[PDB]
């Protein structure tokens, strides 16, 4: 029950919001793992889509680990929950997967912006700086990259053009 | 519905048993992630326990990825489920965590032995060879290592001796 | 007539089944040699299809040589038969050749699975291990690769699109 | 039916004679493969005889591939036939195998000389030059080498002397 | 009395069969040590026979050590017995020693095949894989090598020809 | 029956005493092999004790081989006997194993001193020099090292202190 010897200026609500964000990052890791192996199917067979999303999956696990480290640095206590299976429809196509990833990374961003508003409301400048330094620009860059990919696939003629997704796989993802 | 162009000698029951094993490997990854950050707490502070279990966590993710690759190689279809939160009590001590890891790795082994018995019953020698080559000896070595660690911690006087867990952290895990 | 000084636990039926497999591997070598030089024709002119199938042809010769080595290791006697000319229709297109190779590599796999069932029935664990180690996963990987190639050529618009086969030749086979 | 865009000065009879030579080179490859694994038997056990004939086997496959390349260069169409199993008696001894190889390489030479006489009769100087450059001196050197080997084995006391074949294996073939 | 914390799917009969195999491997080590120093006698004086059998002796000790490691990995308990002195007649000649080694390595193989049949009967796929991976192909290669050596010594004129054994010592064993 | 051409000043009693010493060195090798794998058990788990005694085991085999070489150098005839299984009680602890090794190495020394007294009585200065050069100081150093190890384990609180044996394993044996 009694207080961590390190804890200072770290609100219980911030502690709980960090636990929720840990779960969301692990969920995002799981979504990208599912998307990766869709592209490894013999009836999809886009190997650079598969490698792109597997790298994105490993990056989300790193994002979760850094928040776990933060929770202990500040003297909070990690509380884990089930990692839900990916909730998105049939992956369908390279374009549809990229659109689902864009939606995922905007939802993660909205969670981080809510977390920053809480840390601001609780006058926790260390936590605000942590979120800004390690998360907010990463999300802005991830969202911009996924928007660019969606735009190129649309302009090339995906998802009806299997030639489009094949050539995008080689020239952008390769 | 209709059959993968690659599928040959791969029973629906084997396909489903591989999906169950994927989930178990992801669960084991999650248990070791939880155990790792327990040792990173300021009131536990055993950094080489933390690094040992984080490495074990990354190895279980690799184990899951290789089964996902196998499912697609054989023309089965990956089906994911929720990854349950770790089910073990309060982690308590270095000795208790090592005993929980031993129990986890014996349960994983029992699942793999059931999977091998199914593959044998369905006359699937490729799947039997896959399990033998990539999983069964890894489990035997993991179980032996964890037994050795439990034995040393017990002999040194854990968990009552905090000096025991400290010196094990430096000399065996360091 | 009298028995090889090395022979032990090696059934006459296994000896004969190995001779049949030697012939099948040499036949597969011959099919891929024919397919390779089809793509070297001035009215087909896909040089990386030609190199891919010539490499596959040399690999099948290696597969045959290793079974010849096994026959002598176990004290059986090699018996050769005619290598039949390739039995497949006009090669027609890059897609049709890839579909014929997929069919060839699944027929070779079925022969190896029958050979493994015989070795299992005759309690020959050395022969079972030989087939598992050197043949079964090679076939699974070959079949998965050819399925992936067929899928990409179909999605790109082959065989009606000569642009599809040209670009596949450069980006996947090159 | 209609004519290759590359074809010039290439008679239908030359085209057919090249297809026959392709088959003969593949047959020679097969004879030397059989001879090689005879020397790998546990009751023959002459490892450098085995390696010598396996190298000769790979060289005949190269000889066949170069004629396949020539057929396409000139705008003819490859037509394959069954590769007959080796027609020679029991291999018996190192000396007998070397005498069978000498007979094989003289029969191949006679085929090439007939092919050159046809190319001369059809005023095809490119084909005459191809045969001279890549085949005729290779055959003369192969025949001379095999004659030398037969002579040494005879002088040493083969095939009655197993010591002769053993020492030839180490000093000439090693 | 009570059970090893590591033991899983490891039958008491398999445990005892592994102890018997340990003894057999140490016995084989001892036979080859005796054979080695026979060839080091001043009235035999074949130094490369001596080095060949001493290497074979050290390899059998490694074979025994790996089974001791396996027994502990699986949570069985090593039980040692006397290592009997070599049971073979006067070593007599290089040919006779090679024939005794062939007989030794076929008896070791038969023991391993019985051990594999037991592990199969007890549904122990880890133990089956261990025997296949580390022992069965090693025995097949050892038996084939010794058959080849016996064949060459016989063909050269051993054991009546001391020149045969001398030249085999230099060219095959050197 | 008749005399080795090399034999000079080598008494039949010395020849027999060397055969007895060969057996004792092989016995010592076997004792240390048993002790090594005791420390590899999952319920003992002292890896540097295991490596120390395995090295000691390989050194005793070298000691036996050098005496076998000596027997042939002097024109005696090696006569082997069964290698008895280790005769020591349950190994129990690191301290008890070290005390058993001290007792083993003093018994080996006493045998060598008896062998030297015989060689002195038979006026065999070559054999006296061989024993002095290759055995007597090795035994003195081995006995002193084992006494030092026993002393440290006793002073640290073994065998009741499992922490003592653990820390000795890392700092002296590591
Ligand atoms: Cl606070
Ligand atoms: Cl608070
Ligand atoms: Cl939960
Ligand atoms: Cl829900
Ligand atoms: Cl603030
Ligand atoms: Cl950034
Ligand atoms: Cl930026
Ligand atoms: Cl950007
Ligand atoms: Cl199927
Ligand atoms: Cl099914
Ligand atoms: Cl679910
Ligand atoms: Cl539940
Ligand atoms: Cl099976
Ligand atoms: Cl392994
Ligand atoms: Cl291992
Ligand atoms: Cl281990
Ligand atoms: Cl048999
Ligand atoms: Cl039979
Ligand atoms: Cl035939
Ligand atoms: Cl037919
Ligand atoms: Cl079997
Ligand atoms: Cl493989
Ligand atoms: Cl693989
Ligand atoms: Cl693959
Ligand atoms: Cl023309
Ligand atoms: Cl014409
Ligand atoms: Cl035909
Ligand atoms: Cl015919
Ligand atoms: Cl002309
Ligand atoms: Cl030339
Ligand atoms: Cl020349
Ligand atoms: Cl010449
Ligand atoms: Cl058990
Ligand atoms: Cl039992
Ligand atoms: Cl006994
Ligand atoms: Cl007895
Ligand atoms: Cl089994
Ligand atoms: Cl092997
Ligand atoms: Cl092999
Ligand atoms: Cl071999
Ligand atoms: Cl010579
Ligand atoms: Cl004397
Ligand atoms: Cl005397
Ligand atoms: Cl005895
Ligand atoms: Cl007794
Ligand atoms: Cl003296
Ligand atoms: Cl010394
Ligand atoms: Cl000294
Ligand atoms: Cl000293
Ligand atoms: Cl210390
Ligand atoms: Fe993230
Ligand atoms: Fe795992
Ligand atoms: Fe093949
Ligand atoms: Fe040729
Ligand atoms: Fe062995
Ligand atoms: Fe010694
Ligand atoms: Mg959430
Ligand atoms: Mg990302
Ligand atoms: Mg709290
Ligand atoms: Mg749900
Ligand atoms: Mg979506
Ligand atoms: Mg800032
Ligand atoms: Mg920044
Ligand atoms: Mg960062
Ligand atoms: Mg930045
Ligand atoms: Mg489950
Ligand atoms: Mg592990
Ligand atoms: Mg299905
Ligand atoms: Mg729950
Ligand atoms: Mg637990
Ligand atoms: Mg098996
Ligand atoms: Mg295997
Ligand atoms: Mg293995
Ligand atoms: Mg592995
Ligand atoms: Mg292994
Ligand atoms: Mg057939
Ligand atoms: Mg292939
Ligand atoms: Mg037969
Ligand atoms: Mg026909
Ligand atoms: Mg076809
Ligand atoms: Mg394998
Ligand atoms: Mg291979
Ligand atoms: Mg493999
Ligand atoms: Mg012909
Ligand atoms: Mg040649
Ligand atoms: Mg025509
Ligand atoms: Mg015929
Ligand atoms: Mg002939
Ligand atoms: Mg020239
Ligand atoms: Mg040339
Ligand atoms: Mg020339
Ligand atoms: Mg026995
Ligand atoms: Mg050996
Ligand atoms: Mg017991
Ligand atoms: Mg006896
Ligand atoms: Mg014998
Ligand atoms: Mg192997
Ligand atoms: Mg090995
Ligand atoms: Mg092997
Ligand atoms: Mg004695
Ligand atoms: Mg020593
Ligand atoms: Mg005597
Ligand atoms: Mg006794
Ligand atoms: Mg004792
Ligand atoms: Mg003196
Ligand atoms: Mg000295
Ligand atoms: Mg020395
Ligand atoms: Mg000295």
């Amino acid at each position: 029950a009694s207080t961590s010897q390190v804890r200072q200026n770290y609100h219980q609500d911030s502690e709980a919001a960090i636990n929720r964000q840990i779960n969301l990052e692990l969920y995002a890791s799981y979504v990208y793992l599912s998307m990766s192996y869709y592209f490894d199917r013999d009836d999809v067979a886009l190997k650079n889509f598969a490698k792109y999303f597997l790298h994105q999956s490993h990056e989300e696990r790193e994002h979760a680990e850094k928040l776990m480290k933060l929770q202990n640095q500040r003297g909070g206590r990690i509380f884990l929950q089930d990692i839900k299976k990916p909730d998105c429809d049939d992956w369908e196509s390279g374009l549809n997967a990229m659109e689902c990833a864009l939606h995922l990374e905007k939802n993660v961003n909205q969670s981080l912006l809510e977390l920053h508003k809480l840390a601001t409301d609780k006058n926790d400048p260390h936590l605000c700086d942590f979120i800004e330094t390690h998360y907010l620009n990463e999300q802005v860059k991830a969202i911009k990259e996924l928007g660019d990919h969606v735009t190129n696939l649309r302009k090339m003629g995906a998802p009806e053009s299997g030639l489009a997704e094949y050539l995008f796989d080689k020239h952008t993802l390769g």
